[PDB]
């Protein structure tokens, strides 16, 4: 498992601004140093310098469309080059809008990618169904093919090309879904495991089916888009859209340890960590701490232990 | 799902007095407004004016027997009229003693009702087995038929008529059961899932069996008597008899979402919420918040999402 | 279930010193009084007077080897006499080093004993693999037979005789295992259920397999070595080596209730409770409280209730 770290300090996908410090604070926790403490080749591509777009009025309801649209365009080319250097792209960003650029760039080199989206939300609103206008809640809407012809021409997204069908993706962790989003869900037949299915089936079976549904037919590259608000806020409090009744720390770790085990992880997003939203210095370290553990799990660290191919006795 | 809200500000089923404010504080959280935000017809029958009975000395050990007995008599007729108006009675009360009046009134119109009792306690003490004398811990004892001839003549309960057998009921959440209560349990063969069975089987299977045991033979109206102390106190702290090792928020939501799905919910009690018992303004809002979510789940709100029968695209 | 309480106020198995107060503070919680409130014969053998060994320099990296070694030798003879008086030895100690003396003494009278080790760690480091030198993280290494000839001659342990194979033991709760320890695990084929297997299988199945793997062939005496850091620190915070992502309070209770039910419990250790490590008086009572509940579960207290062989009606 060879990683390719990409800093994406972007926040215009939503209101609150501290999420652009994510790349920074995660790096201080020692992520790159801990990844190396393992069995991976870590190559830091730094923090993408996101240019400022002054003139960016809302498109109807959409907010900062040219800023978000250009930030993904920028990140898409980055994830593409990294995948071209044969590396698991790691997008440490701000808000989830960037997911558009990640899934896009990742797919350019791997059209047969599968997407597991751990989130408390489906983030599948269209520019025409969103009531918030916040784009970090619409990324999935720009990526799905069935939804082609439903997504209007929004300034800053003409470079977009829906790279995934409604079947190449599974949601895990849902607990705050809008009416229109739920309609798309059922209507497009998108496979998902909300907190209800997790409660009923157990995180064990949940992951069995998820990986079975994406890798059943054949094996394919996998993209994990992890929104920290997927886990219960008692675990990741410093995030913009917390919702109670979330995935436990343990469950969070189980999902990724299982993903790692497929040996099919290709792309990973760790999003929505916003330090300035912590009510205490501890809630910050706690949110960051859990973000880093989730990541290490993605690249090898196992709870039962780890050991090199040598004789320890 | 058509509801019939009934305010039952009663506290004499136990010592602590703030539980009579339950109806009030739940209403401020916006319950009636949120129920309407859904797919239900909400008709508020207000807060039952519970008359004061000055002369009500204890019956041996039983405390405030004429006060509790009359409060249930009063509520029974209320739940009966509502069920007669074809509505799911919602009893927002104080202590669990009132359950006597709810199960009674509910049954008058539906003798074939099934009872699911989510509680950390069995509340099945008799006036002769209770060591506390608190009636909010004896309600089940007055309702069971097998226990006919075991329950002495207590002032204020001559109007009582045991409306349910030991089989028409299932306990979920048990973790603090008295010796005598456990004897009745095993002796009368009452079906239950304590925190041990929940741990072993999973809340998924637990609900599968519970609904299977009550609806196996045939379908019948269902009465959910929900004591908030059923959930772990980290979720509903403002309550009189907290016991650690309880049902999670998630599990609490799973139970009701499943109950709603039967389309057989007929009666619902949300009990033991006592604001004055919160050690902080937050523990109050947290207990109320969770009480309201539990209720909405009972009438439709699903974690995977909700949407009207229309085309959202 | 007849118990034999043994106080083991020892802390030299690790750095922090407040763990030797464990015996004391657990006794104040009323353990002996609560055990009696049940169906057991409680005989207190008091707090072993652990003699002070001034001259005890480290052995290479091993720390306080003669102090730890002599404390186990002392406790081994104690657990042996108690088992000889036909009683379930209860070792309320400090650090986990003492486990060496408990498993040893216990086995002297029962060579066919089975060991269930609830811990966040495997505590199977050798004096040659440990990087901390702390012996409370090496106890298992002195007890296993396969590891005979791998454990150097350490001052204070010449009295040791490996009493268990790699198969007579099951680990439950693992989440912080060293490289060398993981090598021994896989290499010696030790059966274990880390937090990953618990997440995947459920504590129900976990206990099914554990007891099945130790009692499959035939029934045998069982030794439960319970390290409080096995449970999530939100449950047992006052302990020296906390690790997040642990066993819940509920799971902690399920493990022991199931163990009790085998009727095969013979030896029990309740370790690593360190009051002085609590950041608040509440974290102390919370850690102690949970330690006592875990113990009562081991001797009978059930969450569904308990009752004598009499007619309560
Ligand atoms: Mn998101
Ligand atoms: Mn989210
Ligand atoms: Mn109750
Ligand atoms: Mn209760
Ligand atoms: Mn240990
Ligand atoms: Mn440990």
């Amino acid at each position: 498992r060879t990683i390719g770290i990409i800093g994406a300090p972007f926040s215009k996908g939503q209101p609150r601004g501290g999420v652009e410090e994510g790349p920074t604070v995660l790096r201080k926790a020692g992520l790159l140093e801990k990844l190396k403490e393992q069995e991976c080749d870590v190559k830091d591509y730094g923090d993408l310098p996101f240019a400022d777009i002054p003139n960016d009025s809302p498109f109807q309801i959409v907010k900062n469309p040219r800023s978000v649209g250009k930030a993904s365009e920028q990140l898409a080319g980055k994830v593409a080059e990294v995948k071209k250097n044969g590396r698991i792209s790691l997008v440490l960003g701000g808000d989830h809008s960037l997911a558009i650029g990640s899934i896009s760039g990742h797919a350019r080199v791997h059209p047969d990618l599968g997407v597991i989206w751990v989130d408390a939300h489906t983030d599948i609103n269209t520019p025409l169904t969103t009531t918030s206008g916040n784009l970090h809640g619409q990324p999935v809407s720009f990526l799905l093919k069935e939804l082609k012809g439903k997504i209007p021409d929004v300034p800053g997204f003409s470079w977009v090309t829906p790279c995934i069908s409604a079947k190449d993706i599974v949601y895990i962790g849902l607990r705050d879904v809008d009416p229109g989003e739920h309609y798309i869900l059922k209507t497009l037949g998108i496979k998902y495991f909300s907190m209800t299915e997790v409660d009923r089936l157990g995180i064990g079976k949940v992951m069995e089916e998820t990986l079975s549904y994406l890798l059943g037919r054949k094996k394919r590259p996998i993209h994990l888009s992890f929104d920290v608000d997927g886990l219960d806020p008692s675990f990741t409090p410093a995030t913009g859209t917390p919702v109670v009744g979330g995935l436990t720390y343990r469950e969070g770790l189980y999902i990724t340890e299982e993903i790692y085990k497929t040996g099919l992880l290709s792309g990973l997003d760790i999003m929505e960590v916003n330090p300035s939203l912590g009510k205490t210095p501890e809630e910050v370290t706690r949110t960051v701490n859990t973000a880093v553990a989730i990541t290490l799990a993605c690249f090898g660290l196992a709870r039962e232990g780890n050991h090199k191919p040598i004789d320890y006795l």
